[PDB]
């Protein structure tokens, strides 16, 4: 019992930091904490999110010794918004480059929504470099669950069409990001969240270029589908964990992951909606720790 | 006494929780706190309000062991905004289905403004399920006080006309929810309230569809008048308490309740306007807790 | 057969002129034509209108030798927008001062909507100076037809409440005058009108102060009610004509007028809604010419 | 050759009239011309259109002795915008009540977009009352052409999702009706049209309630699918003509119609996009007169 | 003598047609007239322009038997606005694909501003296919005239910096296209132009995506610089004409062209600023007809 | 290390004060703290900043007994926005007149961006009055580094062109100061800063006339180039310290200072971008305090 408590968890400010990494043309923003020599855990948000969605998971990961890296991927948050490169395979290259610049070679990888597609493209292109992979909330293109949501005309993906209308989507939503994003979020949540927390996301997507860059993730879905379907001719060898809330995709995250990897295990969060990190960070943190422990 | 203190009362975060209930068509948002096994007290806000109007009534209420369920009814606050179902009788059915969901099956009902019409419609359709009922601040359709406000062209119900203009009302007020709602509120209050508290209501009604959903409550008034007139031909058997501020509807809130229910008692709040839960919670809780003994 | 033809009728531009009259504080705008020596016919528009509503009536009146004066009353159109003076009795004084300044003293008087209240106040205060009075479309305050629309909560006066909200009405409608007024007009019309014609009205009410000044006509209704009830203790002695469309107030214009005058005759416009000069000017000009002859 | 010529054709003003029909609670606006005693031809526009889309077709129909009735259906143009009644079967009832008020019982019926769904529901519910039916540009719900566009996630129906979002669609598009509708239109045309003509439609949809009422046609699609599938158990007996542009649906209007009626004939307009009355009224006028003489 | 006459020249409407060409991903809009069998002349506008800038040149070309094709290149006017492909070499590929789709393969080519960069990239990549090339008003990247404007910080390219700011440029200029573009045009003109003509351009750049697509032409300049410097290791073999107004770049169009081609001839337009087709179409058509003959 | 901490440092309220100084034309706003009798340290911000950029440098500075005077120069922050005087030399004269007002007559000067041009112009015109001088972050006009940024078309000075467009820059950015300034800032930083701190700058430049006044600083650049070139023919006699972040101008801030002054020393701040007082105050104060021994 208790009303929603907005903001970063107590003491977060003291341990975690905001940092920037210059890559070949693109600058990525990320939040990193924990011991510098520890096993690196890279966390990838989705749409419409930033690194901030991991605010309640990052402390616990770091309190078990890991080197936490929460990335604003290309086009999101405080990261640069280049013209293109929003297909998920190339965005995985951005994350790999960041990781290499931070001195690492093998990483644990957690992604949700758009971020779990980037994470999969990371594991598919450089499988030796991903020790363990955690897949949250959303199916990846190329899977059967994905093709079904599309062929059924699933009401939950009504926005795929709109987001893929270049310039039109931006013209409609500019100036109404808070109203559009708060409604998008609340229709898919089950645990009550604080408006001040969701407004952190909405305000990021109101910054110049943030709407456009976010929508280009959706505009690359056809290219991602063709690319990911080729990726799925070699199932992943590393251990994979699949999680989703019972009031949204649930079990279908584990069904989806088993089309992509040989070593799969999964759980469904009780009384939890689409935003696992926002709604049920305790369940998520534990599952990641039990999963990341040998 | 001193200046208005905005926000939830101290310690409120710790004791209450926000929850959702999925019904067939609609998902309803509600706030609860206190022991689970206790007698349930259902609170129904009005226009232009949310559950937040009971912020000073719910703590004390469930410090005495009551199960407090403060509901955003269909279309308000964080609840869904469906196409229809905005007649007050069907809205009562939504509240019953949520009550049934929570495991209860008989409760104590308190309502003001639109909520008191829902609260009455609840008691009228399922008399057995309402232990008691507290009518606050506003008369219900079908009563004489309601019909006399209409015949008087009472200055206070000036907004009935505008709110009943579909699309026109939304077009005029969209983007001006704060200015419209703060003025609507301050013109009907007597105790000075904080802008920050009124802005909580205004911001909810600025949300997508919230203007339309609230205005459809007014667009259903003719249907409610016919329906409530049928309900009042069977006077309520339960004890009923009527309260209103002396600067607004005063004692005709009591007179209105006598038209509907047999076992009625009432009081008039001193130096308080239209918004009893906001203006004088102290008088109100104290009145509620005694009534609830 | 035919699509609506917007604008002034052919030849209007060469026969009529826009003019201003400076009174002691207020400058009034008016359009005039016909012989300088002819019997003067004063035409008073209402809300949301200007002199332009008489555009299809004025040529025929001028061809029959009448001196046509279509006035933008205080606060409307191109006239000044003073702070006050929007009670109808004082606005009749404005029209009388302009009439005296043009060298006339006895006049034929035609009014609709707000203008028929001004026109009645003119006739009640100076009955010897009004030769004949024609009353269109809307009842005047103080009559039982007026009180009956109010007590019934007639849907067609929903806007009384909103317009009487000082500052709120202006804030809601500023910048949306075209949408608000076009909708107001079409919901009450029966003959299809051209949007370009109604926008001439809407554009006038978008000019600085025009919204405020027009709503002050509505904010003065209680004072008009008290003032007109005293006027109605003495029925009007001059001949009176009552007209309205069969699809709007119809015969109630004649019922309303018989409480106001001893010598009343009336007719109902066929296939006509609320805007007699806009919808059926052919019927209106014929009835006026026969009445004034 | 020639540049686009905007507006009504010469002489239109003296030959047609704007009229209203009061139904039991809703008022409908329509434009009518031609002989009072002639065979009635009812024309039903779609989204985002009004009667004005038939401006180049109504003169030729009326000069051949037909009584033309181009209707703004419920919620569109100058018609009333009630709360409900936006399922296509009920909207056909509105059209029938207005035809009956004009003294007619037998009509030729032409529809496109949403109007062809109303026109089909008219013929399905009162088949004896429809002499001939012409179906333009768009498939109706329940057909497999309709169901295959849905299962493909066909890019040309991207807007079905957005339009079905109550309040979100109105909030995003209010104040941008011109930019939204001009783009919607030009992306589906092949013949160059004048901006002034499309703006006539866009300005109608900027009117109070016109966006909401238009989107409720789309929010009623599930109910239309159930209702229309039942309608197609009994194929239509009257002669049916199917037309579409080769650069849009083309021959699939012809396939779609053959699932609905026994006596079907069709043609495909050359070098024509989605908006047959706007783009190639010469072809359409020729096709309708030949069909109505037959 | 004469005030500026806005719009298309008389008879243009009956002689030319707007058409679309679907390429493999992009649909291009273009205006064409003259004999279907004539030698094809392709005209490429720049920023902030559309095909409409050739309105006073196309009739004379068509009367002399040329097949006129005035193209809205990728991202401009009524053409599609794809995500990328705004480097000038790829945009030349778009124009070539449209030319091949119209049944032609050898063409006369005219370009100004961005279009002269596209036109040069066309000639550099497919020199056998360009019969003659006419270069107007603006230097192309890679030349010393281009580098000299950059190193000098020429005030006339102040906008390069702003247009290369992705998302920032769009946010600043969205909704103010008319003020931004009219000012840009008049500061560089010498002959007075009609505001209605320039607004045809401004209104195009206000349509969805048009601002973004046009600025991507500027954001591709570094890539164009690298690509064109490689192209300039082989001077163009076909005849080249260089033109600019005496009040703008003047003889520097001929200096720039001589770094690009072996066979170059040039002239300077009298009493002409930056917009040769808008300001002095009479001089431009004469020079083009003599060059192509 | 951890997350950015927005606002003034703890205890700041207590130790510093806001004051105004009326000069002949203009009133200047400035912040001060520390002992009155101490050596005065003058701080000059740049674009787009106010005194607030020194919030982490001024405390420590005057904990060592310095007299800290952080000035909003002519046109910035809470200072007046006159018509002219935006060449950097005259702005130095304004700073001197304020220094004279405060009773001092020789001081220590620290400046960045526009302030370092003012600070240099101060030392150039009255060499005797400046004890020492710390140049931060930006090269001054007339130097080679300045001239090479112009010839390179350095991507960082993209805004010189736009800011030099009178009325155009104000029209584009008015109402978009926060989005424009936050982006301008974050693109040039390396240490992550809080939006709340950057918004303080943005809100000042949203004030009436603040956009115009700041942009006139850029519109005077050609005049400053001529004036500073004259000043640099007499190399400065005072000790000069040059600092810049390694991710921005780095060591050419030192190279730039050697062009102007004889006794120069410098350092380059590690892992810091363009905004030394904002990004690494710690390195900066420590560097300043040592230099100031």
């Amino acid at each position: 019992p208790g009303m929603p408590a907005p903001g970063l968890p107590a003491g977060f400010e003291r341990r975690f930091s905001r940092r920037y990494a210059q890559l070949d043309d693109v600058r990525l923003h990320y939040v990193t904490g924990g011991p510098d020599d520890g096993e690196m855990v890279v966390l990838l948000h989705g749409w419409p999110q930033t690194w901030y969605t991991w605010r309640h998971v990052m402390p616990a990961l770091a309190e078990d010794g890991y080197r936490v890296v929460a990335v604003d991927y290309r086009g999101a948050g405080e990261s640069d918004k280049p013209l293109g490169g929003y297909d998920k395979a190339s965005m995985a290259g951005d994350i790999r480059a960041l990781v290499h610049q931070l001195g690492a070679t093998r990483i644990h990888l957690v992604g949700r929504s758009i971020g779990v597609m980037v994470a999969y493209a990371y594991a598919a292109q450089w499988p030796t470099e991903i020790v363990k992979l955690a897949m949250l909330d959303v199916p990846v293109p190329g899977t059967r669950i994905w093709d079904e949501a599309k062929a059924s005309a699933d009401p939950q993906i009504w926005h795929f069409g709109l987001h893929q209308q270049r310039d039109i989507a931006e013209m409609l939503i500019a100036g109404k990001e808070r109203a559009y994003i708060l409604d998008f979020y609340k229709k898919r949540t089950h645990v009550a969240l604080s408006n001040d927390d969701i407004a952190v996301y909405a305000d990021a997507y109101a910054a110049p270029g943030a709407l456009r860059a976010g929508f280009e993730l959706y505009r690359a879905f056809p290219q991602d589908e063709t690319r990911f379907k080729a990726f799925m001719k070699h199932k992943l060898p590393m251990p994979v964990l699949a999680l989703a809330g019972d009031k949204s995709n649930g079990a279908k995250e584990l069904d989806m992951a088993r089309e992509l990897a040989l070593d799969v295990r999964g759980a469904v969060a009780p009384n939890t909606g689409h935003w696992l990190p926002d709604e049920n960070p305790a369940f998520l943190t534990r599952q990641l720790l039990d999963f990341f422990r040998e």
